[PDB]
This record gives structure tokens, sequence and C-alpha cells, in this order.
């Protein structure tokens, strides 16, 4: 009946609504008419990263003597992702948003004075965050530099040295 | 467009369903006034499997030339699993209810005249779930001579000698 | 002078106080009428997590130019301690107090703008506070189901299988 | 209702006092304006040892078939300790105020007939104790040598090369 | 354009600051007139550390989408330290100034609402801040019972004591 | 008061001053709309070995029986660094800078009369100096044969393969 463990179920339904939609960008890019399988393999880790991030916050939950309480996951925004470029401005746009959602749950735990909660958040979310943002950022700037989504030989070349060897 | 192709995006999403459900389980039993920890850790595996399952429909659409198209994944039926020999029996129903999607598959699979999918299936899926289906019902006939749902001895002595320990 | 440094003496034997009263379960578990050596040992090793405990706010007191000052460590509130279930219910309202105690030091820190003294105590008690009341509860949870008071065996039986062997 | 047994849990009392006496030499010269942190060490193992001897009478008693009794442990006598002179004198007092009670248990174990007790007494308790009057002695000895209480450069060398370094 | 934006250029600048105080430290240690080798180094290793901790706020920065904007690094304050005491009665003060610039930068984060900032500053700054503060403390406590400054066989033994071999 | 003394101390500056703008070139290629990260590493590299050539001037003048005196370490002259080519041209001319100032140095211990200063500057600068300034050299010719600085697919291949990767 707590604010802050409906916020946490919330936030839980959100990660694993982050992870589905890096595995729908990991299965398009594996299509036989896209074939960057580096990319793809890149947003299937950034799958398991958010599904494990869920399950850190059904561990909470828990911990802290709240009920974890699921609700739908709902499919992503889209069903094809254009190519590399399109799909890393909707990775940093999805990062956003789950940062966002992060950073409301933590002003909320700071109203309810929730230190606990605070902590968790800022060890184990608020910093993983930080990073694959900049992280995505750098590869769209890359990726623009590379010509996207013109440049074809641009594309093949990012998924050759950006991201790392499957 | 392929009947095959449909019938494939859909056992994926029953999966993911499974999946699902079977994570649902998990945090039941590690809930502080459910405490078995063992019986939490038993679901929790069967859930990462189940989304492997799912991941190797995704590859298998893909190296078909068919398109991975994701639906809803719904939440569990039940919020609550009312103790062991409760969340055995649900399992049981799911892993049947699995089982006989697959089957279904295999059906159409056979219609259709593609022995590709029909070894898939056979390989990959039809043995492990018939498995899974033996173990749980060896576990729901051992919760009923251990007394469940009332003799909470029983349920204690499951969870050390019955699941892996964790 | 500092209202936070005789809050962080106050703590520290408060730390003391359940270090003490822990000692005392494990006597009591000792003793030949009792006989329940796991158990014995369990609380052996919670008393001397809490003198650490202690012996780290002494540390951040002078790291902080403060001044250790001591006061008497009162003896537990209990010669006797009944039996498995009513000693984790005291070790749980211990833990809890214990708990307020350290939420209370950090709110006043957070009024006195002390951030160092915030992240000691976030970084350094309250997760391992979150984890001992989790911990104590599932086994109050499990002494219930095994019903305690009143049924030997299954004291006798939390005492191999819920705490580690010594 | 034993006089051995009382007299054991009277023993057990002071030997947690005495761990708490050093536990407070250890944090006196831990201070940023006192910083002998070798002594400061010497100390806080002499804490522990004594705690353990506590801990050691506990075991007795409960061997024994009596009860585990415990008190308040009370303040050390002073809230600081001068310098390593001071608290060295101080220490040997007080490790000839537990000697003396040691004896005095053995005065009456023997009066009692009890050899077991003697023989623990003899055995754990009695030679340790010559064992630390000695060394203290010793260091008071080197302590006037080097112009204590004086000799600040006097009191820096003791700390390098008469305790462990730290 | 942010005021967080331009404190961490301030902070880093400061840094710098420090650790160029501290390069002049080591030189004058190194002097042939001076010749204090192991409390050279000592200030030679600070200065290392400063420079790492300016670098790490440049990482932050740009993590964060800030630029890095650098001004002049100003020269110290001396040119010449007295001694050793002398020396680390300034080093006390510059991590004094770094200190209270930190806790300064945290109030603006706070105000500011940016917890990872708070965050980043708690777990990578305050406390090793509070530990050089608590180090340098002690060697000053230590300098002043040795006799200096006119004691120069205690600023001889410090060198070969206090402060690690080089 | 010498020549050779005040000489050594502009050096030592200079020295700084030119780790100080590799720094701000490796915050640069640091930032999320630049972001080439082996560039960036390749800059960081260039700031470390100037400050060790910095430090060793400070060794060499205190082995001479001169004073290290410091002055205000110079902001690099641009805040942004444009691209890789516009870097590389600017970290010619600044080696060739401290080329020049080197050969200067080694001019007046000439007229001087001081051959172990010009074998200083011959052993231990003159040669690393011709290194850097062939390697940068030789950067330059590969970005204009690459295509710098519209070509950006050439300037991230050169971020590849021309440096090493970080
Ligand atoms: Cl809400
Ligand atoms: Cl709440
Ligand atoms: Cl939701
Ligand atoms: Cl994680
Ligand atoms: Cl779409
Ligand atoms: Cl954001
Ligand atoms: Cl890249
Ligand atoms: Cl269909
Ligand atoms: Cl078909
Ligand atoms: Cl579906
Ligand atoms: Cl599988
Ligand atoms: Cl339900
Ligand atoms: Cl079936
Ligand atoms: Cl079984
Ligand atoms: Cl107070
Ligand atoms: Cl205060
Ligand atoms: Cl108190
Ligand atoms: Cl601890
Ligand atoms: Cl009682
Ligand atoms: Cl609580
Ligand atoms: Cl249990
Ligand atoms: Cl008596
Ligand atoms: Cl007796
Ligand atoms: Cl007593
Ligand atoms: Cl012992
Ligand atoms: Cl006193
Ligand atoms: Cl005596
Ligand atoms: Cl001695
Ligand atoms: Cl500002
Ligand atoms: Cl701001
Ligand atoms: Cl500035
Ligand atoms: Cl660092
Ligand atoms: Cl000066
Ligand atoms: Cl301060
Ligand atoms: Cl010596
Ligand atoms: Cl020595
Ligand atoms: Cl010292
Ligand atoms: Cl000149
Ligand atoms: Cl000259
Ligand atoms: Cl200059
Ligand atoms: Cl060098
Ligand atoms: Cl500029
Ligand atoms: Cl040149
Ligand atoms: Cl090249
Ligand atoms: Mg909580
Ligand atoms: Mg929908
Ligand atoms: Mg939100
Ligand atoms: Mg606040
Ligand atoms: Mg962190
Ligand atoms: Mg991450
Ligand atoms: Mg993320
Ligand atoms: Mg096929
Ligand atoms: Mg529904
Ligand atoms: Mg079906
Ligand atoms: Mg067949
Ligand atoms: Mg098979
Ligand atoms: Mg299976
Ligand atoms: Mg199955
Ligand atoms: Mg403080
Ligand atoms: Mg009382
Ligand atoms: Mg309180
Ligand atoms: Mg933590
Ligand atoms: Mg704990
Ligand atoms: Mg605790
Ligand atoms: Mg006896
Ligand atoms: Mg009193
Ligand atoms: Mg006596
Ligand atoms: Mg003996
Ligand atoms: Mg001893
Ligand atoms: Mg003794
Ligand atoms: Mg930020
Ligand atoms: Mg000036
Ligand atoms: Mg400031
Ligand atoms: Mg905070
Ligand atoms: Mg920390
Ligand atoms: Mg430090
Ligand atoms: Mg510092
Ligand atoms: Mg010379
Ligand atoms: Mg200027
Ligand atoms: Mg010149
Ligand atoms: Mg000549
Ligand atoms: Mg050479
Ligand atoms: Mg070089
Ligand atoms: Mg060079």
């Amino acid at each position: 009946h707590s604010d802050c463990e409906a916020a946490v179920n919330r936030m839980l339904n959100l990660e694993l609504y982050a992870s589905y939609t890096y595995s729908s960008m990991y299965a398009f890019f594996d299509r036989d008419d896209v074939a960057l399988h580096n990319v793809a393999e890149f947003f299937k880790e950034h799958s398991h990263e958010e599904r494990e991030h869920a399950e850190k916050f059904m561990k909470y939950q828990n911990k802290d003597g709240g009920r974890v309480v699921l609700q739908d996951i709902k499919k992503p925004e889209r069903d094809e992702w254009g190519n590399t470029l399109e799909a890393m401005q909707a990775a940093l746009q999805l990062e956003k948003t789950v940062n966002q959602a992060l950073l409301d749950l933590h002003k909320l735990a700071t109203d309810k004075v929730d230190p606990h909660l605070c902590d968790f958040l800022e060890s184990e979310y608020l910093e993983e965050q930080v990073k694959d943002i900049k992280r995505i950022g750098d590869f769209i700037t890359n990726l623009k530099r590379l010509g996207l989504p013109e440049n074809g030989m641009g594309e093949y070349l990012f998924d050759k040295h950006s991201v790392k060897e499957s």
C-alpha cells in the first residue's frame, strides 16, 4: 500500500519493458536483410542487463517487506528499427526514459526519507545509466561521422570496429 | 505472411509468458512470509530456461527468413501462489499448456511439410518438456506425501531435500 | 560538544548493547538443557559482527576529530530466551531498534549537512541491517511453519538445516 | 545457586570490564592529538584477548552445568589516558586486579574441592596473566628510561620499537 | 552554461592547484640543504593523487555531457616550505580548502537535485579527504611531540619512521 | 641566480604547459560529440610523458644545487581542438616549440661550458623530441591522405588503426 512500494513495482515493469525493446533490436539486426551481427549482439547484451536490473528490484522489494506486483510487459514501440543510427537514437531515448524514472524514484525516496532506497538507486542504477547514455551518445556521434544513414560502408565498418566482436 | 511464421511468433510469446509466470513464482517464494528460498531459486532457473527457449525461436525465425513480431507479455494469472503444492500444480499446468502449443506447432509443420521445423521442435523442445513435466509431477506426488498443504514441516523438508540447495 | 558527535557515541553504545544481547542468546543455546549448537553459533557470529560495528564507529569518531566517550554496556533484557522462535523474535526487534537508531542518526546528519556521515551510514550500516532483518524474518516464518514453540522436532530440524553447521 | 557458579559469573564480568578498558585505551591512542597507532593497536589486541577470555568462562559455565548470568559492563574509570606511561601503569593495575580475582577464584575452587576448575584456571588463565604483567612491567621500565612523560621523542620511539608495527 | 558544470570546472582547477603545491613541497624536501627524501616522496605521491582526482572530474564532466573548460594553474603560495612541520601544517590547510570546496559542490548538487553528482563526491572524494586530513593531523601531532621545529634529530627520525621508505 | 638555473625553471614551466595542453586535447576527444577515444588516450599519454619530463628537470635542478622556482601553468591556447587533423597540427607546433626551447637551453649550456647539462638534454630530451615530431608528422600526412577534415569515415578509421587501441 506504500507509494515507494508501488513506485518500485512500476520501475521493475519499466526495466522489463526496456529489456524487451532491446530484445527486439537484437532480432532486427539478426535478420537476413539487415545482418549486422555485432550490433545485434550489443543489443542482446543490453536486453540481458535490463532483465538483471528488473530482478534486482524484485529482490529489493522483498527485502524491504513489500510485495512484487507484476503487470503486462508492453511490446516495443516499433517492429523494425531502420538502421544502426535509428536504433541507437531510440536506445538513447529509452535509456533517458529509464534514467528519468530512476531519478523520479529517487525524489520520491528523498521525500519519504528512505536513505536506503536512495543509496540503492545511487549505488546500483544511476552511474550505470550515466555510462550507458555516454556510450550510446558516443556511438551516435560516430554513426553520424560515418555518414549514416546513407553510407552503408560506414554502417558496415561501425559493426566491425565500434561494438565488440561476437 | 506464412502460417508457420505466425505460429512461431505465437510460440515465442508463450515462452516469454511462461518465463514471466515462473519469475512471479520466484518472487513469491522469496517473500519474508513465505521464505522457501530453494523453491524460489528452482522457479528462477525455470524462468531463465523459458527465456532461453524464447530466444531460440527468435533465432530460428530469422534463420528461416521469417520476421520476429512481438506482442505484449501478459502478466501471470495469479499474484500470489499459495504454497509449494499449489505453485507446483500451476507449473505442471503451465508446462502442459506449453507442451500442447509445441505439439500443435509440430502438427502445423507436418501439414506444411516442413521437416526442418519438425526436427527443431523434436530436438530442442519436446524431450525437455517431457523431462520438466515428469519432474514437476514427481514433486507434486512428494508434496502430497509430505502432507501439503497442512503440514508445514513437510513443506520445510521439501525445500531442503527435493530442490537443489541455492 | 557536537550533536553528531554525541549521537555517534550513543550509536556505538547501542551496537555494544546489541552485541551483548547476542552473546547472551549464544550462552543460552549452549546450555545443556537447551543444546541447539548451530543456533548458538549463529548468535555468537552476530555478537562478533555488532562488536565490529561498534569499533567502526570508534574509528569514524576519531577520523572525524571527535572524542569517543563510553558509557556502561547495559545487560540484556532477559536472562533466558525461551526457545529458537522467541529468541529470533527478540533478535528481530533488536535489529529494528538498531536500524531505527541508524536512521535517526542519518536524519541528524542530513539536518547538520554532513554528507560524509550520511554516506558512512548508507555504505557501511543501512544495507547490512536490511539483510539481517530479512534473514531473521525469514527464520521466524520458518520457525512458525515448523510448529514452534510446541514442535520440538521442528526446532531440532531448524538447527540442522536453517543455520550453518558449526 | 553454587558459590563457584556465581564466582565464575563475576569473573566473566570482570574480563568483559577489562576488555572495555582496553578498548578505551585503543580509542584514546587513535585520537588525532594523541596519534600513537602502534600503542593503539597493542591495546586493541589486548581488548580482543580479554573478550576471548570472557567467552571461555561462558563455555566453562555451560559445560559445568551452571548458568551464565550477565550484569552491566561498567565503563572504564577514565575517559582519557594521559600518555603511554600512564596508560601502561593503568594496564598493569588492571592486569593485577584480574590476576587477584583469578587467584581468589582458585582459592574458592580449592576450598570447594573442584580440581577441574583449579586446572582450568592454571592451564588457561594464570600463566597468560603472569606473561602480560611481565610484558607491561618491562614496558613501564622502558618508558621511564625513555624519559616519559616529558620526553616526547622517547614516547615516539617506544611506539616504533617496543610494540609491534600495525 | 550549467551552475554544476562551472562548479565542476572550478573544482578540477583546484585539484590541479593542490597537485602543484604538493609538487612544490616535493621539490623543496629534495633540496640538498633540506634533504628529507621520505618526506619529499610523500608529497610527490600526494601530488600524483591530486592530479588523478582532477582527471576524474574531467571524465565526470564529459560523461555528464558538460564541457571541460580549463583555467591557469596558479603557482603555490610559497616558494619554500620551512621544515616538515610547516609543510604539514600547510598541507593540512590545503586539504581542508579542497574538502570545503568538495562540500560546497555537494551542497550545490543537493540544491540542483543531482543525486548522481552527490554520490560521485561521496563515493570518490569525501572519504579520501577525511583519511588525508586525519593522517596529516596525526603527523602534525607527532612532529610537535618530536620537538619541531627546533629538534633536528626529531625531524630526521620522523622521515625514517612516519613516512614510508622511498 | 645562475642563467642556466633560471633557464631550467623556464623549461620545467614549458613542459608543464605542454602537458596541460595535451590534457586539454584528451578532454576534447573524450567529449560525447567528438568521441574519438583512441585519439583521446594518445593525447592523455603525451600529457603524462610531458609531466614526467617536468619532474626530471626538478630533479636535475636539485642535483645541480639550484632551486626549483615555479610559475603559473598557463591554460592552453584553445578550448576546443576542431578535429584530429587540427589537433595533430597544434601538437606538432607544440612539440616544435618545446624542441626549440630545449635547443636554446643547449646553446646556453654550451656557452656556459656545462657539458653535464648538454649531455642531460641530449640523452634525456632531444631524441625523444625528434621521435615525437616524426610520429606526429607521419599522422598529419595520413590524416591528409584520409581526407580530413571533410572525410569523417577517414577520421573514424584513423582512430582505429593509427593510434593504439585503448
Ligand atoms: Cl504511487
Ligand atoms: Cl513510501
Ligand atoms: Cl506498471
Ligand atoms: Cl545488475
Ligand atoms: Cl515499426
Ligand atoms: Cl536523462
Ligand atoms: Cl565508435
Ligand atoms: Cl496462423
Ligand atoms: Cl507455412
Ligand atoms: Cl502472440
Ligand atoms: Cl535452450
Ligand atoms: Cl492472486
Ligand atoms: Cl501435455
Ligand atoms: Cl522429491
Ligand atoms: Cl545530542
Ligand atoms: Cl553536529
Ligand atoms: Cl550512551
Ligand atoms: Cl563491520
Ligand atoms: Cl529472563
Ligand atoms: Cl526497522
Ligand atoms: Cl529457514
Ligand atoms: Cl558467591
Ligand atoms: Cl561451589
Ligand atoms: Cl558481576
Ligand atoms: Cl583465550
Ligand atoms: Cl578521565
Ligand atoms: Cl597480581
Ligand atoms: Cl621495550
Ligand atoms: Cl556557477
Ligand atoms: Cl546545475
Ligand atoms: Cl577556475
Ligand atoms: Cl582517483
Ligand atoms: Cl616563500
Ligand atoms: Cl575541512
Ligand atoms: Cl631509531
Ligand atoms: Cl628502525
Ligand atoms: Cl607518526
Ligand atoms: Cl636567464
Ligand atoms: Cl649559468
Ligand atoms: Cl616561467
Ligand atoms: Cl621521462
Ligand atoms: Cl577555442
Ligand atoms: Cl623544431
Ligand atoms: Cl598512420
Ligand atoms: Mg526500506
Ligand atoms: Mg498494445
Ligand atoms: Mg517516472
Ligand atoms: Mg535532501
Ligand atoms: Mg558507485
Ligand atoms: Mg549498463
Ligand atoms: Mg541502461
Ligand atoms: Mg524453414
Ligand atoms: Mg490484463
Ligand atoms: Mg496452441
Ligand atoms: Mg519425423
Ligand atoms: Mg533429442
Ligand atoms: Mg527443461
Ligand atoms: Mg518446460
Ligand atoms: Mg565529519
Ligand atoms: Mg540494570
Ligand atoms: Mg535513536
Ligand atoms: Mg552499499
Ligand atoms: Mg549483518
Ligand atoms: Mg544487524
Ligand atoms: Mg565442575
Ligand atoms: Mg557509572
Ligand atoms: Mg576477587
Ligand atoms: Mg600451562
Ligand atoms: Mg595474555
Ligand atoms: Mg591479561
Ligand atoms: Mg548528471
Ligand atoms: Mg601570480
Ligand atoms: Mg568552494
Ligand atoms: Mg544522499
Ligand atoms: Mg565509500
Ligand atoms: Mg587520499
Ligand atoms: Mg586529499
Ligand atoms: Mg651542473
Ligand atoms: Mg590567461
Ligand atoms: Mg626558448
Ligand atoms: Mg661547442
Ligand atoms: Mg640517446
Ligand atoms: Mg616522447
Ligand atoms: Mg615531446
